[PDB]
Parts: structure tokens; sequence; C-alpha cells
């Protein structure tokens, strides 16, 4: 079975072996280079529409923790920006750092953000996940980088529940949060085709990538870094540095919605 991780001896430098694809023409994320990206005039404004959003649970799966949302029906979806067809709202989670200086998976002219948010969504016209995941404009996940600073409040009811959900396996009820509370300002964007980050890293994404970042406090990220990687009574592994380093662009272009 799976027994990959963001350990010292399964890291994302040995994903390869069980996930040839890793070393693929398609894999994420990237270093956004800001001076060679181009605007590209014929992208739209994202439509995020999370007003019927239905959060159900928390989980820890052993990897990060994840927000799961009702996907039954069209609730909270996105469209727009350079997505053809309706993209619903499955979960999102984050990846994050031991300290403030790493954390994200994309940078920014090689930057590194304390932390990522990734709300990931699916091709309506695929039907279910599963399907959509075999496709190559299957998903559409849309990243969102945190910065230590002032405190989100939209965060704050994410990060009060980790204590409930230490270890991996545990979930709670996790109804009634909006997950509009989470984004910044603006919605300006960069966006390139890739691949999931995680395992099966396949390469169905349609990444969308916010500029402005989120502040936090960093009394929220500590939170996120008393999680565990472990199962319960387990030797305590600390749930940090669950991010994948930046991968080669190959022959992708990076476009910006904005000049
Ligand atoms: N990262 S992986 O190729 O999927 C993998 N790494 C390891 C290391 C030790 C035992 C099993 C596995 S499975
Ligand atoms: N980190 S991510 O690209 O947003 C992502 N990776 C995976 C892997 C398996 C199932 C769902 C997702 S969502
Ligand atoms: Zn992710």
């Amino acid at each position: 079975a799976h027994h990959w991780g963001y350990g010292k001896h399964n890291g994302p430098e040995h994903w390869h072996k069980d996930f040839p694809i890793a070393k693929g023409e398609r894999q994420s994320p990237v270093d956004i280079d800001t001076h060679t990206a181009k605007y590209d005039p014929s992208l739209k404004p994202l439509s995020v529409s999370y007003d019927q959003a239905t959060s159900l649970r928390i989980l820890n799966n052993g990897h990060a923790f994840q927000v799961e949302f009702d996907d039954s029906q069209d609730k909270a979806v996105l469209k727009g920006g350079p997505l053809d067809g309706t993209y619903r709202l499955i979960q999102f989670h984050f990846h994050w750092g031991s300290l403030d200086g790493q954390g994200s998976e994309h940078t920014v002219d090689k930057k590194k953000y304390a932390a990522e948010l990734h709300l990931t969504h699916w091709n309506t016209k695929y039907g279910d996940f599963g399907k959509a995941v075999q496709q190559p404009d299957g998903l559409a996940v849309l990243g969102i980088f945190l910065k230590v600073g002032s405190a989100k409040p939209g965060l704050q009811k994410v990060v009060d529940v980790l204590d409930s959900i230490k270890t991996k396996g545990k979930s709670a009820d996790f109804t009634n949060f909006d997950p509009r509370g989470l984004l910044p300002e603006s919605l300006d964007y960069w966006t390139y085709p890739g691949s999931l980050t995680t395992p099966p890293l396949l390469e169905c994404v349609t990444w969308i990538v916010l500029k402005e970042p989120i502040s936090v406090s960093s009394e929220q990220v500590l939170k996120f870094r008393k999680l565990n990687f472990n199962g319960e009574g387990e030797p305590e592994e600390l749930m940090v540095d669950n991010w994948r380093p930046a991968q080669p662009l190959k022959n992708r272009q990076i476009k910006a919605s904005f000049k």
C-alpha cells in the first residue's frame, strides 16, 4: 500500500519509485518567475461562487488535514478565469513548514511562503472526482499563499478544531464553515497546467495561484505544527514540512490575469 510521506526516507525525492509520473512533463508545484509570466488579456475574471457551500467534516489524513464539502450537487463552484465549465469544491487543505521561511509549494521568484492553501475542485462534465483525475482538464486547484503577520479571523474556527484531530485517521464534524473567509481581497492570479502535488501526482490540474497572500498569525500557524503525521499512540512525528518542492517547468507557460 501507499507508504510515501515527507519523512527522511519516504519524501518527495523518493516518490518517483512508486509514481513514475513524478518525473513527468507537467508536474507541480513550480516556481513562478514574475518577469517571464505573460499578461493574457484573453483570461477572464475568476468566478468564485461559495455562497451555498456546505462544509461537512475535517480529517487528519496523515499528510495534512482536509476540510470536506458536499459535492453531490453544484453548491460551491469555481468558474471563469482560464476554465471552461463548472468545477465543484470537494475539499481544501494546507501545506506548511517547520518555520516561517518555508512551507509553500509554489514559489514566487524563488520566495517561499510560510504555507499554502489549496481549494480543490473537479470538473462536473466527468461526473465524479475519480473520473476527473484521469483527464487533463479534470481539476482546478485555487492556491493561496499564507504569510505570518496579523491573524486571519476566518481561519480561527479551523485552528481551534485541530486539537481534536491530532493524529492520522481522526475526524470531526465541521459544518457551517464559510471558506470565503480564507480569501484575500484581490483575485488577481497566475495560471498554468500542472498536476496533483501528492501521489498519485496525476497531470489533471489547471492551477490558479492568487498573487495576494493572506496574513495569518504566528499563533495560528504554530497550531498547524502541533498536528501529528502518526496515528494514535504511535511515536510522535510532528506534521511539518508537508510540501513538495518546485518541479521543472519544461514546456509550459505561466499566464497572468493582471498587467
Ligand atoms: N515515496 S514512495 O516511493 O512511494 C516510498 N518510499 C518508501 C520508503 C520505505 C518503505 C516504503 C516506501 S514507498
Ligand atoms: N496538493 S493538491 O495538488 O491540491 C492535491 N493532491 C491530491 C492527491 C490526491 C487526491 C486529491 C488531491 S488535491
Ligand atoms: Zn495541496
